[PDB]
């Protein structure tokens, strides 16, 4: 029975470099706001290109052939970040009043999803440290060949507003467990949550200049951080068109590893056989789940033409029923949009299906003033070609579409640019092996819809060395 | 179109050591029998407590730490392993003939299935030989510690008659990948097959002493091989009675190192909700197939309530229509069993479960005079307690149990001691996952009937360094 | 600067079955002994046969298919033995204490080396617990095969009186990563440490019957685990002799997997041009480390003809200065033996080198009444045949011995009979890579004195798929 | 005691797409050179963007679901690489003629160095082919996930001049044993030996459109490639500045996954306890092999200040009986250089040398009128600021550099821009193990020089399939 801690203080808005809380070099100084309400909560120290050369500076430093973060036995990273894990957890009432005040996302969800994440992930790479193994190779002639997972430097990180926290540990833990240093940016909507996890860095005992957090904005302190010389590696998560830019950044400056995190559609295929009250559930917290806006989720739906009529009708009693309202609220479902520019984007999508076929079962319009809320959106009879089913809708809205056969499916819900995800509702084996082997999506979930080793691949680097021996035996 | 050599001539005969062909240190000589037909096909030579000790000189001097199977690249140990394979590819024909004749396996099957088998797993493990990588650990303090992944030594190996040439390979193709050098013992009714490996093993240009062949009996060759004092590693597999008997012997000598592969039964699941046609075929394939004497089989069938009628009435006409005869014909199912102590000890137990309550079907007999046929046996209403749902047929004979809830077919089959395979047959994901799952077996088949293989073949050896300064 | 617990007192002297403290069966209770002053610390509940009935059925309950410790996610096994490494660390000085006191080892070796080694590996293998994979394999034909790492069961463990509490926790931390129950065997001389950590496992949250302690002697409660039934693992370490009665007793039970860790020898080998200063420390603490009685080091040391009159005088001024007395005196470096057994069988040894032919540096007598207290000692001039330098002896003795050549080494290091621990110590690139490659050892240390560990205490199961089509 | 096939046949000259023989689609032919003479040895069809998009096409259907490419089992991948190992060691006469007619290296060296290596990794992939595995995780709840290691598609490849076969097995075989299909691009100076392999490959026989050669320039067909929307992934080795290039233009087109394999210099430590004989020797076969001309080679030597003076005097004494001429001839150790623009290239970096203060021991000039032979070239009292220490001589000039501490090299020898490997020659267990540790390099080479697993994580992606159970035991 956990409650939101009142009277939320805003305690940590300075730039955090080198273990140290730092002003913005420019002076400057940019608006945090409230989705909820719109009201202002507090003012954030912008960075800018003057503060990412401090920032690298520092991450350079710490990761010298001297350091302290160099010198550290790799259970002592894990250690760092268990420890790191129980800080999250005693501040657990406090960091999800954050993640539903500057997020949006309501409090019990930011509890006991979000936060859970949070400090699963931390103590999953706590335990990653000190197992990350190379290996030795029986190569040709009088040689002994082995390779070292080493760490690959200073790491970039930027992520986006959909989930400040999440996106934080799932960046910042997988770094860490490999023996880097980061210089990160959060959201210009969303650093509050983030920079608060610069206390927990510096009281967990991270050694100084081993993570910098920068909050600003993407254009200026993002754009900074892709064409920087002194930076090993960029890891970006967010849109496309942002994301092509920053290969492009990368290729120019000193060709920096790169890894994107791009959106993309993500479909739901449900077929008859599977069982109608767990197929409805799943598939409308796979849509509207944080307010719609995630890459992770996929607002596209395929329902079988025998259960289209009966899945309809089940899809818009969960609609006129979903509670929205303030995120602090223990009884609201859904919670408010990010921005204004947001709620604009949403609400041109849905006036654009409208008038383009598609049949506007419920919702459609925002929901009021203040905030920007948009009543739970269904729309039925949805085709290919339209423009709602091409670029996907980033909110509350989800598409019913209409299929026969198994091939039908597997075609349409494969015609999409890189980046999918896939989601099967059967009872039927050779359907669900048929369906999700051709999906040419990279997860795919069968009866569920919900959000590794490979993870920190990305991470380290590769090093292998070969000595001559005096005479070679098996 | 496929077919097997006329007139086929057994050239090897002799035991198979240092890539020389020696007589046997008694001189005596034992007889390999046609099953088809109860004739003797040829006389081989009988190795012994003496035979053995020559082998295993052989194969301790082939492992010495000068020798060329040694200091040979590991690449090149896969490249011998793949020369192998292509000198079988070559005489597929008359290793199958050899592989039908000798172990009464019908010869189109030895052709298509144990042979596909036996090319397929040296062409696998010669792909192997120079992947078998161990690991750098970053371990406290300023220390930097890496495994080798480092060959046994000699490997003594002792295979049944099941699959001849199978068990062959699925034994020297391991042990020669990671380095070892072996002392091999087959079965003493069909070591034919074997022999003739000792050809191409030669052939294939295999340096001298790494592959010992030794063609005798269980407690006369078998036995001496458990107890050897010079040997590194044994691998059984067969009856539980005597690998019970090879680990105490192995104890008692130097403590070597152990994998037995013993029978167990195997239960068939089938649900009402997977298809019929396919359910009884794969099924009916998976007892009777290579005589029904494999340890891989499972002569048990449980069958939901529902379908439990049709199943059985589909289970007998397929077995009414089993064409049985001479292995060397193309058109028969199923050849002849083994031996004549396996004969009896298989209509033993059906005239167990006909006195016991169980319905004979159709068969329960033997076919005719010479060889040793049995038709095709299918037993209905057979219940757990009854003898022939305890111990295992090692035969061409079903039992068809009926089962009516999900909880009770996984009590019921996992209710054996400690050999276990499984097969479901199911159209329901929530079905046949929550059954491989709960199913206490080593493999577990759905709709139907590797890298962790050489693991036992190789002992890690973690070397640490002492470093001036550790970074990360 | 930490002290030993003042006044220490045993509140934990139960045989601890699923989760509570029962009596003995028999009712009878053995004595503790203070191998410091000789003394009684106080008296504990002999289990037997009927103590060990007990613990497999609660081990077997706690394991069985709808139990707790089965339904719980693998990461939250992970978080029970990260928790337990916490009350390890909250109670360091205690355990510490205990482990002195009992064991009879120094307490700051107990406090800085013992007990460190115990946290470590709690949090090491907390880690493991969600980081076990299988693997998903491309067989040929329309199928799909996946690897399922899934826990053994039942898992019996004995350990000896050499690291009580290291030795529990190397045994036990593997075994629950893997999803196992455990009953383990604490030494008879040393069950303090292992029950206190019963009061430790209950208090972390582990399910009833999960871990279940028995303290008592070998032939009754040690052979009953070996000899039983439900038993599906057995994990051993101690004597090469008693080793030989577990492999004997599993084979004819259940044909249970076994496990041993024997003991033999363990050479240091020290050439020329290492450093003095570095080689002689670091060989000294490679023989009289915890008393000498370790089967991870090792007695016997060659020194290169260059360096042998030198090395002689460094080590028997570092046995001349070493303190020997009190376990909870903070000076003290040398505890006592374990037994008026172990006291003696040294002694024995030790005089048995003196009328055979190697010198007496040093040392050679015990230090008197209460405990048993042996002076360090030093040996010069030992070959290869004497009874000291092949059956190694497990006491506060080096043999120190004479090498010419590089040949000379490996032949002489490398002739053992399974179980071996090289130890090396150059600055030439060459040599030393050439005689750690050489060495026929299962570890080898240059300079100084995981992942492969937890593949024992789990089982593989391949589960194979047909499927409609398959594509790349 | 092998010999090079006299009156040597150039029978495969045409573009290799769908186990077909195609003019180009323009018509033009482009002339290949012989190096060591000059002469036209013959001519060779143009490709170009119009002949890579038949081409794409061709690799496109080889890899569709119904293909026979696809339905293949992995081991018969693994087979048909096994097969063409096969061809090409009963070719390995003219296979090496062909490499050392048309790349200007020595027929001995090219026999046994160079297509030792190419069946040899033809071998090794083969063995790979059916032990792609992927995981089984145990991740929370009453879940499992297992994880596919699946094809990319078609996969678009770029190769230099410098091992025009060996280059060509190293990024056929890897792509090949992953289950995709390959677009090929041969450097322009050397397409005959990759062409003739397009007869092996159809004779082995791979299904049609498994690979598509295409011989052609940089900026044409190279470029066409790089650009392509239908191109899955791209994989380019040779210079920067041409890889800066194909980074940027693929992440402009279609975001198509990027593996570059750029230069870069190669520093050698030779410090005073090393053997003088093996040290010299394999420094020496470290600069000078295969023409000086390899990013694996390293020009820049480090030798410690007590062994200089021998060091040079051994190494000039090397230099001066080094046999250069005629790559036919079983005598030389040295071939001509591959072009004109190479040549030239090699003689300005030389004089730059000299009028900046190095000691010319040895060389310098070129050897005659006809081919492009440079006499082995010795540098001596060279410093890090000077020109031909930071940018890498790509011909055969070696530079003896003297350093005083451990320390100075370390920091001396990291000290470049991305690209490193490292050479140290000692007998010290303390010095090879620190050097070779804190050496910001990818392969470190002890006490040698010479010609995995880690290789095919690049040409497969993976893909995760998690399942709802109805409950999760252990
Ligand atoms: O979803 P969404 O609309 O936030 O997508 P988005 O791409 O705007 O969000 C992802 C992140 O990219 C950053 N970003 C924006 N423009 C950038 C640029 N030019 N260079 C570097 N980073 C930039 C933003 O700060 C944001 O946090
Ligand atoms: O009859 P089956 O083949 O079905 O099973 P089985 O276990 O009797 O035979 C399997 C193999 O073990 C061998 N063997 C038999 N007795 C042995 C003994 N005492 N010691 C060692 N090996 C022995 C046999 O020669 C045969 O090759
Ligand atoms: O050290 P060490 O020399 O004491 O080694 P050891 O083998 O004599 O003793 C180590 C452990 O083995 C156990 N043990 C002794 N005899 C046994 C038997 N017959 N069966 C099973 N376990 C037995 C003991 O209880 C002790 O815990």
């Amino acid at each position: 029975l956990p409650s939101p801690t009142p009277n939320l203080e805003i305690k940590y808005t300075k730039i955090f470099i080198n273990n140290e809380w730092q002003n913005s070099e420019s002076g400057r100084v940019f608006p945090v706001y409230n989705p909820a309400t719109g009201e202002q909560v507090c003012e954030v120290q912008e960075a800018d290109k003057a503060d990412i050369d401090k920032a690298v500076q520092a991450a350079r430093l710490a990761f010298s052939l001297g350091s302290v973060w160099r010198r550290m036995d790799a259970s002592e990273r894990g250690r760092l970040l268990d420890k790191l894990a129980d800080l999250v957890e005693r501040d657990r009432a406090v960091l999800a009043t954050m993640e539903s005040l500057n997020g949006g996302k309501p409090f019990l969800q930011a509890f006991y999803v979000d936060l859970q994440g949070v400090i699963k992930t931390f103590r999953y790479y706590a335990g990653w440290a000190d197992k990350i193994h190379g290996m030795t190779i029986p190569v040709d002639g009088d040689y002994f060949t082995f390779t070292r997972h080493e760490p690959i430097g200073v790491c970039g990180q930027i992520i986006p507003w959909n989930f400040p926290l999440l996106m934080f540990a799932w960046k910042i833990a997988p770094a860490l467990c490999c023996g880097n240093t980061v210089v990160i940016k959060p959201a210009e909507q969303t650093p509050l949550s983030a920079l608060y996890m610069g206390a927990l860095i510096k009281e967990a005992g991270f050694p100084p200049g081993v993570i910098n957090i920068l909050p600003g904005y993407g254009p200026t302190a993002g754009a900074a951080i892709a064409s920087h010389i002194g930076i090993d590696k960029i890891a970006f998560t967010g849109s496309t068109e942002v994301g092509k830019l920053i290969q492009e950044a990368a290729g120019r400056s000193n060709l920096k590893r790169v890894t994107l995190e791009l959106g993309g559609k993500s479909p739901n295929i449900i077929f008859a056989d599977a069982d109608l009250d767990y197929a409805v559930e799943q598939a409308h917290q796979g849509v509207f789940f944080n307010q719609g806006q995630c890459c992770t989720a996929g607002s596209r739906i395929f329902v079988e033409e025998s259960i289209y009529e009966e899945f309809v009708r089940r899809s818009v009693e969960r609609a006129k029923r979903r509670v929205v309202g303030s995120p602090f609220d223990p009884t609201t479902e859904q919670g408010p949009q990010i921005d204004k520019k947001q709620y604009n984007k949403i609400l041109e999508l849905i006036q654009s299906g409208v008038a383009e076929g598609a049949k506007l079962e419920c919702g459609g319009k925002g929901l009021g003033r203040k905030g920007f809320f948009i009543e739970p959106t269904v729309f039925s009879n949805v085709t290919d070609d339209m423009r709602i089913a091409k670029e996907e809708i980033f909110g509350p809205v989800q598409e019913i579409l209409r299929f026969k056969t198994m091939d039908e499916v597997i075609e349409r819900a494969n015609n999409s640019d890189f980046g999918l995800v896939a989601a099967v509702f059967t009872n039927d084996i050779n359907k669900a092996l048929t369906v999700s082997s051709a999906m040419q999506a990279g997860t795919v979930w069968i009866n569920c819809y919900n959000a590794g080793e490979f993870g920190l691949r990305e991470y380290s680097e590769v090093k292998t060395v070969t000595v001559k021996i005096p005479q070679k035996n098996s």
